[PDB]
């Protein structure tokens, strides 16, 4: 009724998807195609979820009652907030349409109407739903739950307010609204840097300042509030100008207090991260901190954060290198769930366990590097059982990254490759003979080539 | 024929509370089985009589209970040894007599009771393998039969019989095994008679010996080349030694054990057992006894040496067990400060706790070494709240590396620097980079009224006194 | 709406709770923590359910959005009625906050709003009913019942109608509201003694007087009505003027039914001792009896009941006493609970069950001793299997309470030791070695010393 | 070999309705196992046959059912004893012959019927223990054979077999123990031939004898010092005797019983039975006759002393049963008295009565002893309604202490108050001090028209007119 105006605006999403195989990383899987929706805003773009082109191969677009698929250019994917920037080159696609108009945040119980596209369908299908609950979730942000439909078809497709107002992104009986100032972040920080490149961190790890004595021990008055500094990422730019045991005491002059919250509403509190995400890639902050007793203030470049096992790898290929069927790869979060399953918080080795959960990258290049697998081959008769171990060394030297053992590797004149190992394991292998080995282990197994094409 | 010598075991327990170390748990009664040996002895497990505070035996034709007394306890190898001095239950039964190691596929019959019952019950099946097996989990292995049958409470602590007659070991129910698999283990003859043997040579239970190193095999024949190894020799290689144990004053890593006591050790490990059958070579070790030295031939830097090696008990930081002694803590303004071992993380996490106890403490209980004789693992096991300790109520199971700037190496370390701290502050360094700081003249003397609160009655366990 | 100028006065409840363990009464068990809510009233004070501080060692108390939880004073506990009394003696907790007000007993199907803390939450909560019912039930007290959720964090939060008016206090799909009238006595009760006392009683017991042959014998004229007196408890002040077989015909000039009903509203009848525990204890009442065919009117000043095992012993500390391992404690409901369970009305023994269902304390000090358990030593040998057995005498003497008995012992002369036991049962031990023998047994079960601090 | 004489029972039973004393249920006819044994005579369970109107006995190969006579009941040793006047029974039949007393773990075989069929039904087992018990809840206890076997309905009156084929007993389906668990009973030979032979020398069953003391163990070395025992004595002592006992005119609280016939007490309570066993001293006991004497040695103040006691049978306040005679009752302007006793408790509250019937009566049921020979727990059961009982319609099951100010002793005793009563009033004083108050002349006038309205034949029990 109000909403049949933009209703011209919203548009069917096919997609084919090829995904990397974390565990063979030098398979793609079979294709498997999506259907979802999303519409179109100002300045020839389209919106819809980051989960509905994700690991794309080809994204095709359908208007409404239109006869023609177009084939659409992926500009950006924002993997933590679940939203995709689409465009289409081809004029006639954009001849005439109307855009999507934005409205103002809703408050609970208000109103909303999802229009999107069943999965089979090509004609609009309208959803209608009141306001659940509204939470700072999953970097946690703002996103809207509703008591609705969204008929997975659905996801991607606009929501709409009582007026004729977009309120943001549904995606997939409840479901969620990803909310406008979300979108605003994504779209700003598009504009920004030409690419997406995320919600920026404080790399640090903070105590609560709550008890008596501990304030008073580090010279806290009674009326100042604050947090410890713990750690501090060592490739953050924090790390060259604060310090272990800092007292953080307010970020751009908002207030920090003993439990790191920050005022959000009236009767409301919030975490002083969720102030530090609102920022941008590349913005200044004022942090303001209790050293030795004594109040200084930095200025600080916000970063992205450089986690050891990266959270995802934007899709990128995985990395891999091999000699004599000693299958080496990089620990992420996308290859141990793929090696141990939905629960391998639980179930993978304790030593990756350890590096996952608390370990942080020393340098902007240190991965984490193991041996995945041995392809068994004569080459290499007694070493077949070795799973998912860290390598430490080579021939004597520190391995830092998975680039930096390839070519420790082929620039190895010694007689021998000695490898050190996780619990005190070595392999050693004939240097010559190891490298003669590798070509016939390649063809058995299919492999493109002994390395990924980054390394 | 032999079950009138199969008899009951009611054993009373006072289990120390792990998770509330100044407590005892209520008084409980258990039911067990066990059997008559020569000598006025009988046979039972270990586990069934653990925290004993009484053990009464009951044979099956007669309602009396006896008093029985607990001559020596073997955890290692679950076995306990008792006696009972009134004659009346001795008078009249044939003692079990023992066979010999059972080959493979061997008729075995385990007689025993039913969980709650005072029926005799008999289970038959096969001895389907040798194997070495801790007998507490991460324990020290040992020889073991695993059998066809099926071993559930009530019936352990029974002895297990060949077709002649004769008893192979006691029954033993598998730690990872449900019991519809059908799969239970004996404790064989030659690990009783060790147990037997040594308490009647020292008067108490001495344990079983270890070499104290991890080892990784030789089968590539790069890796041996590249060590030195001519064509015939075969073994494996030190990856680790315990610095706790002697020989790590002379084994190295990267040593090539060859043979161990004259007997050829494969690369794969293993040793010649009997006919067609090969073993580990930690049952040459575990058949030795504490104290007794032992030939151990290694490949260092491509020479051959040979070492005769005093072997001692493993020492596990995390320890298996303690021995039926009470666990350690020590408090101070509310801070429950305790040491990590297998049955505290059983106790705070669960049978499950390999999964769901902190991946910190899990790393050090798969993979840390003790760098020393003394060390433990301290961790703040609660902090019992209080106005003292605002801020930290919530701090649970974290180690403690260090207090006022010195490391901690045990708690009674660590409760030895807090009685004589003299500084201002406690400030103590925790895990995940926390530290606690407290006032030191507030902070002791909040200490009693905090015990008195939860009914504590000492600030510290009697070893720390 | 009606209810935000008041949702400033519900406060976050964070409790710390040691339990005692009744079963091993030297022990106290695991602390553990909840969370509940809870509303500010006039005079400093604060209001809580029962349930929410039962044990408390530690309370903290946060206003809505509010970075600080505040340490608070637990001033009263109404186990009956699940309401507690909190203060905060903190100044600044209590700057400018406007109480909450309270209204007028709702009917049947009004809508109420309960606003309080969901667990694992800082955030201001509001679920909204209708009254259910309304039920004399559970001392038996009015409680609203509502179709709605209490969120168990939310329990404690008050409950408002459908003006802005506080209702009463909701506890733990339906819910219930404690009334007003309940939270006026308590209060009224904690303002008249300076703690709680509770809801008297008439300490007798009563059958109802409907045969026309039994009222004709006893010479009740056909328009008197009441009840006749079985028993009286021998503890209460009533004892000392009221008799067996008197006729109560009224309370305070309220008539009394055959059936023991008084008028309550219009179609509507209730017992009369409702009547009774609208009442204080300390005042007066009039009864009126009829006593071997005469009127007698008594001024009889209330008091509380004194049961033989009671029901709850109001956060107090269980009592022991034990020699050469004999441990001696009292028989009450939250020892026959931890004994036997939620079922002990059927699996605890017939001798205690008799005792629980149909005795009365004959003298103040009465308490129903036990041999709970026999610690197993050398010295106490072939009693190992005692469990839960009265002990009625020492030496010869009858054993009335367990202060009683410690004392005997303690001043023990005799060669041995002799105790009474039920079933006719008797403990044999030599003086002199069972009072040696005790120490062991305390170190062995870790038990501070060999009596409750109250002996 | 011995199945022919494995004959199907089937009775009619015409049982009182304990809840309605003035009923009979209705005539229903079921079916159980017994056998033929020598003399002409069958052996089945009491309880396959109890309130019999009609006993038939088939045998497995012929269709017909043979009119059989019931000779004696053994309720207490759950024993009958039927014999069949029709010669054509008994023509071809081999009489079962009995064994010795079983060993433990020796195999029995027992004979029978599934519930239903009339096909035979063979079940096997170990006799897995000896043991005291009742075969009547409530009643006196008898030395019994647990088997590994399963009895249920059907099976128990058939015979079990040791592997010799002679008798061992009569199958007795458990009490106490759910089918599934393979547990069950046989009646011993030597319960058998107590029931024949008493039945043989008296012409009528004459039960069982018990001492009528209970007993407490004297394990505690404090507690035999004190009562003077010297260090080679033991036995139990006397906690309370029954004041319906003969032998409470000679025995003593506080006695310590040394022996029995000469056979020595431990101070657990029990005997030397045989080899290696050892069982409660009242099988000495019961496997007297009653009427016969027994030598009871004692200690008092220090003293042994020696006493000849003449056995009785038991005689309890609420009866286990009441040997299939009709409950007694009486009716007064609709207030039904009856006696409590156990039939009455299970007819009242279901098969859960121990948990479920009201603790004053279970307390009187588990813990009070008869004051006198006579005397019984008289309730109201319950209160027909009318006119005349208004206001006392709900009192149910409420025991009834005194009458018009005199204590009531037994039914009878309160029958003949209530015809002798020339008061205006009657007052029953009943139990939770509660008194109902009847004008006696218009309480006895209204009896009539309510026993016409529930079709009361009379207003008691033949017993009481």
């Amino acid at each position: 009724v109000k909403v049949v105006p933009s209703m011209d605006a919203v548009v069917k999403v096919f997609c084919v998807h090829t995904e990397p195989n974390f565990s063979l990383p030098w398979q793609r899987k079979r294709q498997y195609s999506s259907g979802s929706s999303g519409f179109i805003i100002g300045g020839r773009r389209v919106l819809t979820n980051a989960h509905s082109v994700e690991h794309h191969t080809q994204v095709k677009l359908k208007k409404r009652g239109s006869d023609t698929k177009y084939l659409a250019t992926v500009l950006a994917i924002g993997t933590e907030c679940d939203i995709a920037l689409l465009t289409v080159t081809d004029d006639e696609f954009w001849e005439g349409v109307s855009p999507v108009e934005f409205g103002d945040l809703p408050a609970l119980q208000d109103a909303v109407t999802v229009v999107g596209y069943p999965i089979g369908g090509d004609t609009i299908s309208v959803t209608s739903g009141v306001v659940s609950r509204m939470e700072i979730l999953s970097t946690e942000l703002l996103g809207l739950q509703i008591d609705a439909a969204i008929n997975s078809g659905n996801s991607g497709g606009p929501a709409f307010n009582d007026k004729g107002k977009c309120v943001g992104i549904a995606f997939q009986n409840i479901g969620y609204v990803i909310p406008t100032p979300v979108i605003v972040h994504f779209i700003q920080d598009y504009e920004k840097h030409d690419k997406y490149t995320g919600f920026p961190v404080l790399g640090i790890e903070w105590q609560k300042m709550e008890n008596p004595d501990l304030r008073k021990s580090m010279g806290m008055e009674s009326h100042q509030k604050g947090v410890r500094i713990r750690r501090i990422e060592p490739t953050a730019p924090e790390s060259q100008v604060l310090k272990p045991s800092d007292i953080i005491l307010s970020f751009d002059g908002v207030n920090i207090a003993n439990d790191g919250t920050v005022p959000f509403r009236h009767g409301e509190r919030i975490g002083f991260s969720y102030l530090i995400s609102q920022k941008y890639t590349g913005d200044s902050a004022l942090v303001k901190v209790l050293r030795n007793k004594e109040i200084l203030e930095f200025n600080i470049k916000l970063a992205i954060h450089k986690r050891l096992i990266p959270a995802h790898i934007s899709g990128k290929p995985p990395s891999y290198f091999i000699v004599a069927g000693f299958v080496f790869t990089t620990v992420s979060v996308p290859y141990l769930r793929s090696e141990y399953g939905k629960e391998y918080e639980f179930d993978a080795p304790v030593k990756l366990l350890e590096k996952h959960l608390h370990a942080m990258a020393q340098s902007v290049d240190e991965q984490l590097v193991v041996v995945s697998q041995v392809l068994v081959s004569d080459i290499n008769i007694g070493y077949e059982e070795i799973v998912n171990t860290q390598v430490v060394a080579f021939n004597g030297k520190p391995v830092k990254n998975l680039k930096g053992l390839a070519g420790m590797v082929e620039n190895c004149e010694d007689e021998y490759m000695k490898f050190n190992l996780d619990y005190d394991q070595i392999v050693v292998l004939d240097t010559k003979t190891a490298k003669e080995a590798t070509l016939d282990i390649l063809t058995t197994h299919c492999i493109p080539s002994a390395m990924s094409d980054d390394l």
